[PDB]
């Protein structure tokens, strides 16, 4: 009747699964994306409650038979983000094991499978963690839409906008991302993206999901979205490159995976970071991830269990 919850706090859903203890999943629940950075603390705690209890209600059970909750999320991973998070899963008087790790702890266990290895985020946002042989971690880049995410979807995004702008006003190449953007959001002129982005609560993960539109005018020939794509792909190399060198792993054999809709879904990004991989790093073993986030949550969690 025991049983564990993962969950996957990424920056486009967020992601539970409730798993017996011999890893069989029983159902999952999927909420909106909701980070600490972008979010009040009431409207994060408000959706993690309400993702839960719809869980528990699929259930039939109540969290006394859960031995441990390991949640994986975006935006908290300081020593005092970690209890803001732990706080919020207590106030549903929760009294087991719970473990608050990054985003990218998750992927790398669901995706691998293993404690040591490298992920890179490119999502929403974006990141870079990895765990070395000698079990020692580092990470580079997630610093957040507004002082980092380079090469992250949402990073994109802003970059398409300002080329067509450019375009448009007459500062910069050329593009056709200058009328496609505009037709993606149903807008009529430039002048209607400032009531978009600052007056109509624009989201991340909509400012995101114009990487849809440089990818398709990529495919079009368009030279502007191909230099954006290839520039977002040599930002995710750096992070691996920073990590690799932090942790030592210059020329040693290590598996790399990617988690992400930006970085999995651009044959010509994911290709870029490849290249520039296999001839930095060519002992640097890329794979798809073996399970998603959330089953790695649930990994992390059944772990700590007997
Ligand atoms: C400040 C912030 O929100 N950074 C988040 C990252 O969170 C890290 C763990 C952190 O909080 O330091 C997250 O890994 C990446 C990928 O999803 O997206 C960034 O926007």
């Amino acid at each position: 009747m025991k049983y564990v919850i993962g969950i996957d706090g990424g920056g486009s859903k967020t992601h539970m699964k409730i798993s017996t203890l011999d890893y069989k999943v029983l159902l999952e629940v999927f909420k909106g994306p909701s980070n600490i950075n972008s979010s009040t603390k009431e409207e994060v705690k408000r959706v993690l409650q309400e993702l839960i209890m719809e869980g528990l209600g699929k259930l039939g059970q109540s969290l006394e038979e859960c031995s441990a909750i390991c949640i994986g999320t975006a935006g908290a991973d300081r020593t005092e983000d970690k209890s803001i998070i732990e706080d919020m899963i207590r106030s549903l008087g929760y009294m087991g094991k719970i473990i608050v790790v990054n985003d990218a702890e998750i992927a790398l266990a669901g995706g691998i499978e293993k404690r040591e290895g490298i992920i890179v985020i490119s999502g929403t946002g974006s990141i870079c963690y990895g765990r070395n042989k000698e079990g020692r971690s580092a990470r580079s880049g997630g610093w957040g839409h507004i002082i980092g995410d380079e090469g992250s979807g949402y990073d994109i995004g802003i970059k398409a906008i300002k080329a067509a702008l450019k375009s448009f006003d007459k500062r910069g190449e050329k593009t056709i991302l200058e009328g496609d953007i505009l037709d993606f959001l149903k807008l009529k002129s430039h002048e209607d993206l400032i009531n978009y982005i600052y007056r109509s609560g624009v989201t991340k993960k909509e400012i995101a999901s114009l990487t849809r539109v440089v990818n398709s005018a990529y495919i079009k020939g368009d030279l502007v979205s191909k230099r954006i794509l290839k520039e977002a792909a040599r930002e995710l190399f750096l992070s691996v490159k920073a990590v690799v060198e932090v942790l030592s792993m210059q020329n040693k054999k290590v598996v790399l995976t990617t988690a992400g809709g930006v970085i999995n879904n651009i044959n010509y990004l994911y290709d870029e970071f490849r290249k520039f991989l296999n001839l930095n790093y060519p002992k640097v073993k890329i794979i798809s991830m073996k399970n998603d986030s959330a089953f790695g949550a649930v990994i992390i969690a059944r772990s700590e269990c007997d």
